């Protein structure tokens, strides 16, 4: 496939700042060159450098709101400038909060792209039902149609313009849903697959589900928000919220497996890894693998093997 | 739901002593308080005070008979207490022997309960099949009917009456069972659910059969007697008897989850957790946070959110 | 089941020695009274005394090449003696190269046998598309028919002759194949779930789906070659080549439980145990008991137990 990566060292979507370590340790880990050891395309857009925003004062209880906003409005320009280059985008991100801008910034050149939302939580709570005020956990309610008219107007957001409705979103490996979110679930008929779901279903259900509900009516580009934080903390324990019970390595790469499969990925963000957070330098290296391998499902790398269109036998 | 929880600190039923430190390690982690936390109404009839019998010789093989056959005669008249009161019993117990006086007193007031145990073994072995003579292995011994006529007058148990037929009954997580015990289940036709069922069907269509075979005649109150061995030992390793290969902490929350969606849970049991054996304070922590999840599930706390009847976006 | 136990020090098809240390410490942690405490017949015939080959230079890339053809050539001579004695040949290796002598030598007895290759890898490397020039990631490529004439004249091979088919044999547990090998997996329609079908059936469905691809036409003879690498390293630490994402313990067990019902089991293979690579002497245990397990499901003990042809009520 043809990549596009982009290095997003943000963290003000929340209060931990080693996040904005992700860019820097998943390529020092190798990833540029393992993609192209696959047939993979690859082009970096380098790390987007975010400049500070010294007066920041709380919108509310939303914290670090220009910051933030400003940090998506510009990723978004890198997102669309990159799709713009018929390449899949890459967003090598800080914390969550970024998908606004991955989004917003991919939907302007693909209006009817789905969305696949990996991750312990929902992240869609509003500026106003939001508790810790931390805006990587609000991320879906600036992007959602349907809610708009229920979004103050945040310092930092004017740019923003709702672009995908709440029946063109997934959700996989929910968790720990706040009563707020939960309530928007069910009112605008948002389509997931908790942890709950998985257990009854199985992995391989989920996603067949997952991907005939999204491209069934017709085919539509794909973008896929991976927090790592949905796959278990045995996995991914270098991370903000880490919430027991997760997915499974297997259920992580079956996944994106099957979403390379598709043929439609046209936009991924691999989010939350903080290597500051590792108990101890293997805890971050195992966060860090695990990252790895996830992206390097979501363009080709099979586990039952790949081989080139040769005659191996000679 | 409506509980009434009642601490069972005793630990007869079997060699190890710091079995009777559940009823205080599951409040001190805030079970009582979680629980409030949802639509629950909770109770709490106090931990019963087991009296010392120093004279309780082993009957043959069988030790403390005296002390068990009591702890479970006094059980019994409190679940019966709080089953008068229209509150669905949770025992927070010591070793299994106490499930005898759970049943017992929870089918004075429901004669037509199902039972469901989650157990990594069965718990059937009789005073003549028992090689341990640990009564915490033979509760269900003395419950079914169909073993009446087989069951020694033990010292302590004369004021026992066979409760439940075999059919009436479904084991989930079966992993060491005697050879005795498996006669048994096959001789009385008793239904079950061992790790290779589960490995085999599920987890999910383990709990859809579980559930038809014990509503489907028609509806009738649920007891689950919860040994938090049943589940792998990487999850609640401060346990007497851990077996590896058991189930997972995804899978103890599916069965509860659905447990409490029949709206049919009348009695629950919380047995074997031991502080005093995990190998450090995080293993008595895992063991502990994972009883009182499980704990929570049983109640209404489901992993894809939870939302009072109310407007959340106002 | 009636056993005749092999074992083979074996460790030059690889790297590391320490994997000779397989038949001893398997010995030490019971296997031998472990298998006669069930209905087990068992025939130790001794570990085979493998002679140092001081003269053996690689094979353009192959390395110890008549070190590991003789190994293999003796072993294959004794499988067959015990096939001739009519019991179920229990080889407990060293390195999985000593699979030719095994296989080789069973079919000589029961041409019409069928293999199933538990491992994370295929071990179908030719001499000329090995990359490492390890004899143990090549058995199977001496042993296909289809691959005659694509195999080298290898020094101490000579009395090879392809005994299996294409289509004689299925995979399991595959997570990290070469180019090459896929390569030949895809052009000679070999069958194979690797992780990833195993993640998307289950390996319930995995299992039904092996057994009926193998004894649908007629039931044949079932060699289970059995690396236990194709476990998750956090059951089987202990080995030369982990690879992460690997079949669970349950799995494992499912796997043998499913064959030893089939009561086509006739020839049997523990290989990689290497316990000079457990970083700690619990993950030397670790590996050993899982190994013992997963032997004894293969020859009856199953998890939701075992009892004699007897009345244990009396
Ligand atoms: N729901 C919590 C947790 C946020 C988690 C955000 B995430 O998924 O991006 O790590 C909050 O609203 O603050
Ligand atoms: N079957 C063994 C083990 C007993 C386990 C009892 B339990 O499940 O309550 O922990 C015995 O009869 O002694
Ligand atoms: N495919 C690698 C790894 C070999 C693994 C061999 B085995 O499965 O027997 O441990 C090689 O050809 O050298
Ligand atoms: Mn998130
Ligand atoms: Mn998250
Ligand atoms: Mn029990
Ligand atoms: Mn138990
Ligand atoms: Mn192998
Ligand atoms: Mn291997």
């Amino acid at each position: 496939r043809t990549i596009g990566i982009i290095g997003a060292p943000f963290s003000k979507g929340q209060p931990r700042g080693g996040v904005e370590e992700g860019p820097t340790v998943l390529r020092k880990a190798g990833l540029l060159e393992k993609l192209k050891e696959q047939e993979c395309d690859v082009k970096d857009y380098g790390d987007l450098p975010f400049a500070d925003i010294p007066n920041d004062s709380p919108f509310q209880i939303v914290k670090n709101p220009r910051s933030v906003g400003k940090a998506s409005e510009q990723l978004a320009g890198k997102v669309a400038e990159v799709k713009k280059n018929g390449r899949i985008s890459l967003v090598l991100g800080g914390d969550h909060s970024l998908a606004i801008g991955s989004i917003s910034g991919h939907a302007r050149v693909h209006p009817d792209l789905g969305v696949i939302w990996v991750d312990a939580h929902t992240d869609i709570n509003t500026p106003l039902t939001t508790t810790s005020g931390n805006l990587h956990g609000q991320p879906v309610s600036f992007l959602l149609k349907e809610l708009k008219g229920k979004i103050p107007d945040v310092p930092g957001f004017s740019w923003v313009t709702p672009c995908i409705s709440a029946k063109d979103i997934v959700y996989i490996g929910l968790r720990d849903v706040n009563p707020g979110e939960h309530y928007i679930l069910k009112t605008l008929g948002i389509k997931y697959f908790s942890m709950t779901e998985v257990d009854r279903l199985g992995i391989g259900k989920v996603m067949e589900e997952t991907l005939s509900y999204l491209l069934g009516r017709k085919k539509r580009p794909i973008h896929l928000s991976f927090d790592v934080d949905g796959l278990d903390p045995s996995f991914t324990p270098a991370t903000g919220t880490p919430v027991v019970g997760g997915l499974t390595y297997r259920e992580g790469l079956y996944i994106t497996e099957e979403i390379y499969k598709t043929g439609l990925l046209s936009g991924l963000d691999i989010m939350e890894v903080n290597p500051s957070l590792g108990k101890t330098p293997e805890e971050v290296t195992r966060t860090v693998n695990t990252a790895v391998a996830i992206t390097l499902a979501c363009f080709g790398l099979a586990r039952e093997g790949n081989h080139k269109p040769i005659d191996y036998l000679n």
